[PDB]
């Protein structure tokens, strides 16, 4: 009875004590997500990470996500150099330090 | 493996032509939704008519829905003044008059 | 060079270590505007008080917001019985008994 | 009287009578935003250029860029290949091309 033109979700969540918000929007075709802490965030494979490491965030990117499930189980591909430097390094998974972007 | 404190939902569709913003977000013990067109909104029930008659909105209030989906199907509860002036009436079902609110 | 037809604000603001969702949208003649915590919210002259109590939400309504800080700022017009109970009443400064709603 | 952790604005805006989706968020040290039509999508320097490519999407992308406005005046650096198929090449003002993302 109707036409979705765009989508947007978005989700405050609470993970080890620590508040993360959650984002998912229509963008191309592919999604485009990301979860967000105080200290740095993780994003889907739209993120450019020379960008991210230019303005010296705390940044991880994920491939092959869909949902917010998706993104905590997938592996880090690309970490920035802020990121390097707490730990975090390409192959965690990203449950496993998300506790470092908050 | 993690906790949703809030949760919100943001779409944009179109209707007979015309773009409408449909909104849920996790409120109280029953969510807020809304949906609102350039001339007029649908609310759940939440909205407060008397507030629509004041400021002389074209507003129409439906109950017990939970997604777009129920406001469609939902029959008119309340109409303000302004939106029984084009003809919309309490009993009739969203679907057959959102046009007028967009 | 270009027409608004809909803006949107969603906020996470901290108070007294708490997190809230501070939620601003164009509704009608007025807008809408909410500040939501974990027990419960406020929220503009929208807000109908009784559907609040129907469903038994912490809640309190506060009237001629426009932003966060008239919200904060803001005397609380009524209250709903599950506010009473932890000690909201008409008149009380939202900032002085937002912390009841986190 | 309280601290913002995070902002988001979502504005439906229109232009040339084609509808759009305007995002702005806070990232990281620079904010993330963009511009959705219905065919492609505008966004600033966190985007990804060779991710649109992989996936075919009509995209362009805009540098220093923190508002809207700053955005419609923005000259594309990069242009997706099927956006480049489309007209839009590097060195166009968005303002003269974004109707082509409707």
């Amino acid at each position: 009875n109707y036409f979705q033109g765009h989508m947007m979700q978005i989700d405050s969540i609470e993970i080890g004590g620590k508040v993360y918000q959650f984002f998912k929007s229509d963008l191309g075709n592919a999604p485009l997500l990301f979860i967000k802490g105080s200290k740095g965030y993780a994003m889907c494979g739209y993120l450019n990470m020379e960008t991210s490491n230019k303005v010296g965030d705390i940044a991880v990117r994920v491939m092959g996500v869909k949902t917010l499930d998706d993104m905590l189980s997938a592996k880090v591909v690309e970490a920035s150099q802020e990121a390097q430097k707490v730990g975090i390094n390409p192959g965690d998974v990203l449950r496993n330090v998300i506790d470092k972007l908050g």
